[PDB]
């Protein structure tokens, strides 16, 4: 079988190995048929960190089972399946109250593990998510990050009749603003510094657009006072300014999801900390996009939106084609500021 | 009459003055029988804060109805009373849905026009909360900073069952204490400096208590693995110190009440703003003391405590006395804060 594995840095192209063999009762065998490259995945990609080098990353995949371990009763070969990348122990306290995203003893199908980029990968049954029959089968590489935006709502108790704004217009925004336009939010704001990415963002649904370098947070608050009330804001740009933005912005006791990770430092003046208080709002950490039971309702979301088409997937993919074409991944636009999602589908 | 008047540079007075008129239908003349001094106050004297001068402060006092306003159906003289000190316009779309704190144009008795040091005072009928009768009157001039704990355990939605954890042994964290305590959390635990606060604390029936000056984070949060889910942190110390440390201890999914206003500036590391996400921290910036119906379950709940007896204020109690034994040792804060409550009894 064919695959695309990397090493320490500057090397890929593609590889072949010999096809995984099931070597427990509950692993299942699947047989890739659509593959993404993330952001996450990226800065493993040149910038480092130890970890073994060996072996690589993919985590954002769908295909068919080809095989299950003889544990395994409740799928068979030629089942639609998902991956769920993560691997919690499911019996921690932390498990046992369905906050898989903290357990302590995790593991990661792509990163602690490996996962698929390949034509074949073995996998436990728990990490693989079962597919409507209807659903096309290669939009299954976006459910896991369908359900990153997912899990910010869920964790807000919903988006229903909220005045929503996305702050950052990348892959995980842009699919978080279709979520809510799909899933009944009163509007839709997006806030990034691309006004390309924010056409992107408002042909999505988004009713309005702030580009946060030509518009300060007094003038985007100002344009805001009619949708103040029963904010939903999503900061996923992991940058300070925009977590700082966030809280400028925000309307009388908003909702804050934090779904970006920093890398820098976060410096809130007295007066916007002050902020937080005087408008009572509520900040949100999310982390990952599971909730119980296994592997969540927003699997399911994602599913479901996914095989009734109410997500548009064609604008956010820069790339699909079979191993030679993809094999490709790696050119040189450099290492980022990424077009879009980049599939293999063998 | 006598009174307390503070002008700029620390300078406080006692004056004499007229007793004041009723002026306007919907005003009352309330007869003062107790009055406290705040930590809010503290900076309105030494340190600029207030904003115009000379100023008499003093939101927190009780006392009894002398006269009412030709518009006043719904009290009596002789009614017992405590002080609300916040007037917002009750018109505004913020106030229209409960959002009284975040009304842009408040009046506050103590801060915008003077305050209750002083033997009467004629404010508005919104602003006074009628007391139990069987309520000692003296401790109704503690309803108003027993409602600001009770305000943040009402936006994290109770404190009922839960483990909930104060950082800053100052009187609004040594109230907080004792409220989660009779309003029935699982546990309660006392977080500060100073070995003695946190012995009364312990008095009040913090089970356990964490001297910040000897443990570090990652020590406390290893004492709190037991009780690590279901916490409630509130944080009323104010200082950036005490924002980082309830994220540094913080338990799964724990409540975080930010109560303390900072006037420092708060800078995170994003290890540190990390564990918000991580840990799926919410967040809960808290503001003043009111909810709807106006002023809110807080004051219901606080006269409850007192009528019942459920809290113990004379440790808390650091000064009694009328107007300049009051005055004096106000000047007495001057380099510092407060040992505890300085009180004005007629
Ligand atoms: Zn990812
Ligand atoms: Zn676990
Ligand atoms: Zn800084
Ligand atoms: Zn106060
Ligand atoms: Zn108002």
């Amino acid at each position: 079988m064919k695959s695309v594995v990397n090493d320490t840095d500057g090397i890929v192209r593609v590889a072949e190995s010999v096809i995984p063999e099931i070597k427990h009762q509950d692993e299942v065998r699947v047989k890739i048929a659509s593959s993404g490259l993330c952001g996450s995945d990226l800065p493993r990609i040149f910038k480092n960190g130890a970890h073994y080098y060996p072996i690589t990353l993919g985590h954002e995949f769908s295909g068919y089972i080809d095989a299950v371990g003889s544990g395994v009763d409740d799928l068979h070969p030629g089942d639609a399946v998902a991956c769920v990348p993560l691997l919690p122990c499911f019996t921690c306290p932390e498990c046992l109250k369905g906050f898989y995203s903290q357990c302590a003893k995790y593991d990661f199908i792509g990163s602690r593990r490996d996962g698929g980029f390949a034509e074949y990968i073995v996998v436990k049954r728990k990490n693989v998510f079962a597919l409507p029959t209807d659903m096309p089968i290669e939009d299954g590489a976006f459910i896991e990050p369908i359900t990153v935006g997912l899990h910010a709502f869920h964790l807000a108790q919903g988006c229903e009749n909220k005045n929503v704004i996305i702050i950052g217009a990348g892959t995980i925004g842009l699919l978080a603003i279709q979520c809510a336009v799909a899933l009944g939010a009163k509007s839709v704001t997006a806030i990034d510094i691309s006004s390309e990415k924010l056409a992107l963002a408002k042909s999505f649904g988004a009713m309005q657009t702030f580009n946060s370098s030509e518009m300060s947070a007094p003038q985007m608050q100002s344009v805001l006072r009619e949708l103040r009330f029963n904010q939903l804001i999503l900061e996923t740009a992991g940058v300070p300014q925009t977590v700082e933005l966030a809280v400028e912005i925000a309307g009388p006791h908003a909702q804050l999801a934090l779904v970006g990770t920093l890398h820098q430092d976060l410096h809130l003046t007295s007066a916007t900390f002050g902020k937080i208080l005087r408008k009572e709002l509520t900040v949100i950490g999310s982390w990952m996009n599971y909730s119980s039971p296994w592997p969540g309702q927003e699997w399911e979301t994602a599913s479901r939106l996914l095989t009734e088409r109410k997500l548009s997937l064609e604008p956010l993919i820069a790339h699909r084609g079979s191993f030679e074409s993809f094999a490709q991944a790696v050119r040189d636009i450099a290492r980022n500021a990424m077009p879009g999602k980049v599939l293999l589908i063998p």
